[PDB]
């Protein structure tokens, strides 16, 4: 096979560090619920427009390091973007949670640092790392009836943002294309009842179409999460 081929020449997120202002806080736009519990575990933060990207960036994970105040470890920590930072104060502005903010400090200085209020950090997008056992969850948003479906596609550790979500009822052969809306909520209204079990197929930025067969059961209920 000759000599090992170097990395595939494909479009990708950088690998260089970007600069952003950072502050913290102690029902987000992305619709995530128990953020203190796994897989996020408090490692979350509000991200402004170029990070949130109207919702497309809800699963987003970023490495964030800090060298500014003395308490900063200079070591990187991964944060999951769970909301929208409507009031940015710099080109890039991360509004991290208290836990996340402090997580950039030297062992035991998490509070000393959290007292800094604002600081300058460096960040770069990275593939999320969820604890094993974590499965891509599809949440049927409330307001869904048998003629309207609106769902979230959580924990897709994929490469990029999911850019399309389709469903197929166990029995038919045509794909129903969902429309993207703010908060990464895919929606579809139809004349035909949305009864039978649906297979959800979501494709990521790359082009990688992955399917979750019959994940949404017949007789599903609004505001309920079903996993694969
Ligand atoms: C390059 O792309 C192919 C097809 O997706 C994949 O199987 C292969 O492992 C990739 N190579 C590297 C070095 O990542």
């Amino acid at each position: 096979p000759k000599v090992p081929p170097g990395p595939n020449i494909t479009a990708t997120y950088g690998d260089k560090w970007l600069d952003a202002k950072s502050t913290w806080y102690g029902g987000g736009a992305c619709g995530y619920k128990d953020v203190d519990k796994p897989p996020f575990s408090g490692m979350t933060g509000c991200g402004n427009t170029p990070i949130f990207k109207s919702g497309r960036g809800c699963g987003s994970c970023f490495e964030i390091k800090c060298t500014k105040p003395e308490a900063c470890s200079g070591e990187p920590v991964v944060v999951h973007i769970t909301d929208d930072n409507e009031e940015p104060i710099a080109p890039y502005h991360f509004d991290l949670s208290g836990h996340a903010f402090g997580a950039m400090a030297k062992k035991g200085d998490e509070q000393k640092l959290r007292s800094a209020g604002e600081l300058e950090l460096q960040f770069r997008r990275v593939k999320c790392k969820y604890p094993e056992g974590t499965k891509v969850t599809f949440h049927v948003e409330k307001g869904s009836n048998p003629n309207y479906l609106a769902l979230l596609v959580k924990y897709v550790n994929g490469d990029g943002d999911v850019v399309a979500v389709d469903i197929k009822e166990k029995g038919k052969d045509k794909w129903i294309e969902l429309k993207e809306s703010w908060g990464a909520i895919w929606r579809i209204d139809t004349p035909d009842k949305l009864t039978g079990p649906f297979t959800v197929r979501y494709t990521t930025e790359g082009g990688t179409k992955t399917e979750a067969e019959d994940v949404i059961p017949e007789g599903w209920k609004a505001d309920t999460s079903y996993e694969s």
